[PDB]
């Protein structure tokens, strides 16, 4: 059956390079088979819809990335059916102003289990952090001790960093707005 | 363009100031700097980036900030900015003198006022060039050096944790992984 | 040999540190034209599933022959049925279901001298874990993070003389090799 | 190309730790996937063969040691190639009756240059050395004056020591033989 996906992208359009023109790329998976094609910003949030089986999809754009875009190296792609179960189970906090709420995406062949295992290592401060069925809520209470925290402190240290993707709490909302099209 | 830069820190991994250079090529290639390499423990790095100087000065400043607080400054330089440099050595860079050191300026330093400084002294048995990165500074004897202004007098001025100092052999290695 | 048999292909070893390189749609094509069929894979570290009616000593002969060729990094496999699957499903340790750190299934490969690696596997002085000798492998639990690196399985495994001969997956993997044998 | 390296390591054996057992280490790095794998006697003198890169090779045994044998701090990582560029280069007096003969190998990361100004700062007597490549070549000429050559008096003052790897002669012939 037609199923719609978000396909969210790491590493793009920053720093002067890893440049994807939006328009081109909805263009490129358009001309790949790819039907009503859309994204938001400009960070490598891309949806669309297929009767393609998951597992053809995911090879079709590795092949697609490792040609066109090979400095995409990981990307997370999942369903309308996926983040409808994940808005089930929202933190309660998650709704609430923090100062800063992320939530880390994982990607495709990502050892989950290991990525919550280096994350239990870390002694967290004034954040709280919850395990979701397609990644990480993580919130930070305050900007007055938001330099402290270990989501400012220990990220760029895991192993996992270049293969979550990482969205604020604004955009996850847009990426369920955007697959129920 | 894609440039290659080198990134010299001083006063790590001596005394405490811990640095392990594995983890900091992995952070470095993480904060987004590309082919990242060290030479020897003493803060030698070597990375491309086609980002802007001074973007890549800020975000290397947040990272220290956070990462290596005690890393309170860094020299940044360009393989251009080396190879220039290396069209205007002193004659005498080439010698056997008993010590020769280059001091490089670091990112923000005021050097006008290092060079009013270091002009103030009065130098002994060595010789000194300003050269575009950093200052060139050779002293002739053994026997000589604990008279010479280098040594009497570098630990008494403000600007002595705003360079970065090494040694000749060391100019030269800097140079060749700015070029490979 | 005489009913149409899903079996389970597994392999150790590929598709890391820079080499042993299999593609999975190029495998799936040339395992196709090999003969067997219905050829499906599971991510990329080497699980294929397939259809056959030939006996399975003509399956494991025509295999080595394959990889002998096409992919000779390849020196050793685990192939078994959904039957085998189902039998093993029907005597999983208690414990095999609980939250421990980390749970391990180490497959065996075809011409293994299982009875060697059991007195392998039992001469280890087992700390912060627990194993158990099922009939397609060894399931091995360990219990927590803070230990994991006094456990035997972390501190000996590498010395063991089967290892290259064993196919490691973790629980969750082989609960997906069940579940693909079963579509 | 299938290439064979030797891989020598100081410090194990000795002083009641640091233990290893040739055939587990041996098995061990088989089981990395390095190939025919070979050891000489109990100091630490590996043998295999590989197709990875030299880079692939050293970050593969550092994170292996790091795990497995964590008091093996730095090794030496050689290729045939790279042995038989310093017998082309071998000093005259190495084939010669000396009393004592050793080559002190470099290690992985090792600050090369700063080994050198050491060593030649050390006032020798009784012996020789030269600089190769992959390490120092050292003869003491004679068991009358040994007790009195640097090598003897001033080697184990060396900020160095632990991460230079020891052979003498013999071994050293024997790594040759061994990488074929
Ligand atoms: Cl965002
Ligand atoms: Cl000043
Ligand atoms: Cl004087
Ligand atoms: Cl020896
Ligand atoms: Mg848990
Ligand atoms: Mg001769």
């Amino acid at each position: 059956a037609m199923t719609r996906y978000a396909l969210l992208v790491r590493g793009i359009n920053v720093g002067g390079k890893n440049k994807v023109v939006m328009a081109e790329l909805r263009q490129e998976l358009t001309n790949l088979g790819l039907e009503k094609v859309e994204s938001y910003i400009n960070s490598g949030n891309i949806f669309f819809t297929s009767i393609d089986s998951k597992a053809q999809l995911v090879e079709k754009l590795e092949t697609f990335f490792a040609v066109h875009y090979p400095f995409i190296q990981s990307f997370s792609l999942l369903s309308l059916e996926d983040f409808e179960a994940e808005l089930e189970n929202l933190p309660a906090w998650w709704s609430r102003d923090l100062a800063r709420k992320d939530f880390l995406f994982y990607t495709e062949g990502l050892d989950v289990d290991q990525v919550i295992a280096t994350v239990e290592s870390l002694e967290l401060k004034d954040e709280v952090l919850y395990f979701g069925k397609l990644g990480i809520f993580w919130g930070k209470f305050s900007e007055e001790s938001y330099s402290k925290t270990a989501y400012h402190k220990y990220l760029l240290k895991v192993p996992f960093y270049r293969h979550i993707t990482i969205r604020n709490a604004k955009t996850f909302d847009k990426i369920g707005q955007m697959l129920k099209k």
